[PDB]
């Protein structure tokens, strides 16, 4: 069987996308790599479709920009990936293949000199400034539910200016003063290594953001496929993940390889 699997545009996605791929082959499968589509909508339309047989999407995402579930009182991760799982197989018949281990959730993220020098810890102190700060999204946080209307809603305040940019784009755009906020990658160790400063969200926005393979039905009635996916089940955790998306975005290896290199360390592959 021919396993196509999709990509959102961002280091882990590139890696792990690249990982599963390794897996399959090793179990008799030809695998592939599909990069470009875009971004959360696109592919799980594709996935939908059978354009992709699976790929990694987060509980929180699914939850609020897939199922377009109303937000509780208070957020829960195990309820989210309970309700996810329950509500993706009960709309599309997508099933959630295994949990990876690590959750990469969105952050506000400022420079810490100017966050210092304001008393700015978390996303309710940016309401003083919130009107003269510029906003730098990626491709899909200043739309979604669960982003900038979701800031507004909860917090009460909208930036001054949004400027949207690929992902990758963003660390770069921040230090350089190009934007003042950005939706950071927990995931993403550029946050230190360019002096950035993620803020509490004190009044609980943003969801839990838990990795998580997902496959469509047609593909999952494949056992052998599934179980191949399990392998990975709570294996990988968020500082791995963190340290394999540096050696993506700061030593410039080649996702395959770095995938390839865990999988070897790990002893997933001989
Ligand atoms: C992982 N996230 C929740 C945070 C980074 C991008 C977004 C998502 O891919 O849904
Ligand atoms: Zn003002
Ligand atoms: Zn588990
Ligand atoms: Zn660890
Ligand atoms: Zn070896």
């Amino acid at each position: 069987e021919r396993v196509v699997i999709g990509s959102k545009p961002f280091n882990e996605q590139y890696i792990l996308a690249n990982m599963i791929a390794i897996l399959l082959e090793e179990n008799g499968y030809k695998a592939e790599v599909k990069e470009g589509l875009g971004g959360t909508l696109v592919n799980y339309e594709a996935l939908k479709r059978n354009d992709i047989q699976l790929y990694v999407e987060y509980t929180g995402t699914a939850y609020n920009v897939i199922l377009r579930k109303q937000p509780p009182e208070l957020w829960d991760q195990q309820y989210i990936f309970d309700e996810v799982k329950k509500g993706l197989l009960e709309a599309d018949g997508v099933v959630v293949a295994a949990k990876l281990g690590f959750r990469d959730d969105y952050a506000l993220a400022v420079r810490a000199d100017w966050a210092e020098e304001n008393g700015v810890e978390k996303i309710s102190d940016l309401a003083e400034f919130a009107d003269q700060l510029v906003f730098g999204s990626d491709p899909e946080f200043a739309s979604r539910p669960d982003g900038l209307p979701q800031i507004k809603k909860v917090y009460g305040f909208e930036f001054k200016e949004v400027k949207q940019m690929e992902p990758t784009l963003m660390y770069e755009a921040i230090k350089n003063k190009q934007v003042d906020v950005i939706p950071a990658y927990t995931t993403d160790s550029r946050v230190d290594l360019f002096n950035l400063k993620i803020l509490e969200d004190d009044k609980g926005a943003l969801p839990p953001y838990d990795a998580i393979i997902i496959v469509n039905g047609n593909t999952a009635k494949d056992e052998k496929l599934i179980s191949v996916l399990k392998l990975l089940e709570d294996r990988i955790d968020t500082d791995t993940m963190r340290a394999l998306n540096y050696q993506y975005d700061v030593e410039k290896k080649d996702a395959r390889e770095i995938a390839m290199s865990f999988l070897k360390e790990q002893g997933l592959v001989k």
